[PDB]
């Protein structure tokens, strides 16, 4: 009976064993392990282990509800497991002492701690089943040698890909039942795959089920609105009522009784209108189309509905114009990179890889970092989703242990990776950098995936490592192909040889000439008019006032990165000053010309 | 603008490079010569007899006392 271990735990055997609880699907694996760690002598006490809310609490809630279908092995039949959380236990270890005596002579009950009673877990008497991550599971669990071989090392896996899709095949009458909302088959591979991509701080399987339901009760909402037929005789129904009410009190029942008969009227011509308006609405059934999901997820990250429209289709097709209307000059280095990530997306790279692999070479500010930048909203749909790690100032000695994660003991990259998986990473200088530094990177182009000092495995499989070198600026400042070619003799000799086999190609950007400047100031011209839409200003700039700007301010060493201070201090120092004259215009045209000595900024109108 | 494209090398070699991007414009000021000095204690003159409103305090200073 062990009557002192049920006054001072709760015994979630008993709660989930009246059937009432939702059906815990997916875990097939995780349930077979700590079933088999239980039943063997040897480590009968396992500690489930995982990350926090993916799965390492909803492991243990399906084994309590097994047990009344006896799905469990014969040693595991005839035990109640109950869940204790940590935060409950001199006085404060007697609860603890008095639940671990009542328990490890029976053996029938099997306490849990949301990893004294040392010695009941290391002999076996009592089973423990763990509720903490891998950080924890390490520090104390692994500490004593007796602790850590009396307790099984369980992994709580979370759902799969096609593990979610029964889950919520099994479980779609449930919803229908309540919100009065058919559900189509397509609804549910819709959020499936919705949930998967844009979703990534809670994971499976705590991701689709709750996505559904905002969409459900939106529709659900939307679809009870009164289309102007219903209100206008409650209004009527409810201001005959309130006249009657008055004449009542009034001592004049005169009037009375039409009003009455009025009332009565009304309220049947209202019954007559509410059941024509139910019958037709039960008519039909409001299935749950795909755009549903992508309103309700769009509202979350500010992914825009036209790219969560595309259903990678059209993406690759349109990936050149994308980035060459962002980026204008060298079209050689630009469709180099469009072709080499088309083909890995169909099967030719390991998928645990990364896919984008590719070195830039040249000076800085030539639109390499504009380019950088589009290369992730093009790709992925965000244009802050890059996480810029420089390794200008990595060069101690413990510039290696601050990007992989705070060891043990102390007081980066991973913990900013774990929570944006789809990013793009970019090392900036990476020519002059510690030595240990190289020995992370070249594991995540090898294996792809790597592990901190808390346990915690991160994946990079949708990432994109681009790492940007200074060699070879110096050579081509003093055909596309023939550099390249050039350029690799001088790029192998600097950096080792076997770091640069995962490569696919080698970027060098070249020199802009002066006619590849004009466009990138009408792209900024234009940037500039789109960021006053509205205001309500059109600025337009003449060519001959953008050829004199182009070379007021040109730097061979720098590139296009003077060229957006001097616009600023050319055109918006004085468009400024009219805007600040009491809106001297206001919904106007401004030309600016030049006529070859000062810039006379027109004054026109629409 | 030369003397601030020198000082902006020398600038960026100690930090990095991306964090003067997100900066306007860089301020350098100048040095102090002998007739910018005269108007300095002409203006603290007036800001001591501005002190003495309260008062009704004339402070006038010659030229000849200013310089030395």
């Amino acid at each position: 009976n062990t009557p002192t271990l049920d006054s001072l735990a709760r015994d979630l055997t008993v709660i989930a064993k009246d059937g009432t609880l939702d059906p815990v699907i997916g875990r097939d694996k995780e349930i077979t392990r700590v079933i088999e760690v239980l039943s063997r002598r040897t480590k009968n006490n396992p500690v489930l282990i995982g990350e926090p809310g993916v799965g390492k609490t909803a492991i243990a809630e399906g084994l309590a509800q097994a047990i009344v279908n006896n799905e469990v092995p014969e040693t595991l039949k005839d035990k109640r497991v109950m869940s204790l959380d940590m935060g409950t236990v001199g006085e404060f270890e007697e609860r603890l002492k008095k639940v671990m005596e009542e328990i490890q002579q029976a053996g029938n009950v099997i306490l849990f701690i949301d990893l004294i009673l040392k010695p009941a877990l290391a002999r076996g008497e009592l089973q423990c089943i763990g509720a903490t991550t891998l950080d924890e599971y390490r520090k104390n669990i692994e500490k004593d040698a007796a602790l850590e071989r009396r307790f099984q090392p369980v992994q709580v896996d979370e759902p799969s890909v096609v593990d979610t899709v029964a889950i919520l095949k099994g479980l779609r009458d449930r919803y229908e039942a309540h919100h009065r909302i058919n559900i189509s088959d397509e609804a549910i591979e819709a959020a499936v795959k919705l949930s998967n991509r844009y979703v990534s701080d809670r994971f499976l399987p705590d991701k689709a089920i709750d996505l559904i339901d905002e969409a459900s009760s939106k529709v659900r909402l939307k679809s009870h609105t009164t289309p102007n037929n219903l209100k206008e005789i409650e209004q009527e129904i409810e201001k005959v009522k309130n006249e009657k009410d008055a004449a009542v009190h009034a001592q004049e029942f005169e009037n009375a009784a039409n009003l009455r008969d009025k009332q009565t009227k009304l309220e049947k011509q209202y019954e007559e209108a509410k059941n024509e308006w139910k019958n037709a609405q039960n008519g039909m059934s409001t299935s749950l189309s795909e755009e549903d999901i992508a309103e309700v997820i769009a509202g979350w990250t500010g992914i825009p509905l036209t790219k969560i429209n595309e259903t990678e289709s059209e993406k690759l097709l349109s990936l050149e114009d994308t980035l060459h209307e962002r980026v204008i000059g060298q079209k050689d280095a630009v469709n180099s990179i469009s072709k080499a990530v088309r083909r890995a997306r169909a099967g030719l790279k390991d998928p645990k890889r990364p896919i984008g692999s590719f070195i830039f070479l040249g000076p800085t500010g030539v639109g390499k970092t504009e380019l950088a930048r589009a290369l992730a909203e093009s790709m992925f749909g965000d244009d802050d989703a890059m996480i810029r790690v420089d390794m200008s100032e990595f060069m101690e000695k413990h510039a290696v242990s601050r990007l992989v994660g705070a060891p043990p003991g102390y007081v980066q990259l991973t913990e900013k990776v774990r929570r944006k998986p789809y990013s793009v990473i970019l090392f900036d200088e990476i020519e002059k950098a510690h030595p240990d530094v190289f020995n992370i990177l070249l594991q995540v182009l090898d294996d792809g995936h790597l592990t901190d000092t808390k346990g915690r495995t991160v994946d990079f499989r949708n990432t994109i490592i681009i790492m940007t070198s200074n060699v070879g600026a110096q050579e081509l400042q003093d055909d596309y192909e023939t550099i390249r070619k050039t350029m690799l003799k001088e790029l192998k000799n600097s950096f080792r040889p076997e770091f640069l086999n995962r490569v696919d190609d080698i970027i060098v950007f070249h020199k802009l000439t002066k006619e590849e400047l004009k466009e990138i100031v009408t792209m900024m011209v234009n940037k500039l008019t789109n960021r006053l839409s509205e205001q309500n200003i059109n600025i337009i700039v003449t060519d001959k006032a953008k050829d004199k700007i182009a070379e007021e301010g040109y730097d061979p060493e720098y590139g296009a990165r003077p060229l957006i201070r001097a616009i600023q201090k050319t055109i918006e120092d004085n468009l400024s000053e009219l805007i600040l004259d009491g809106n001297q215009i206001e919904g106007k045209k401004v030309t600016v010309d030049h006529d070859g000595k000062e810039f006379k900024y027109d004054i026109a109108e629409q």
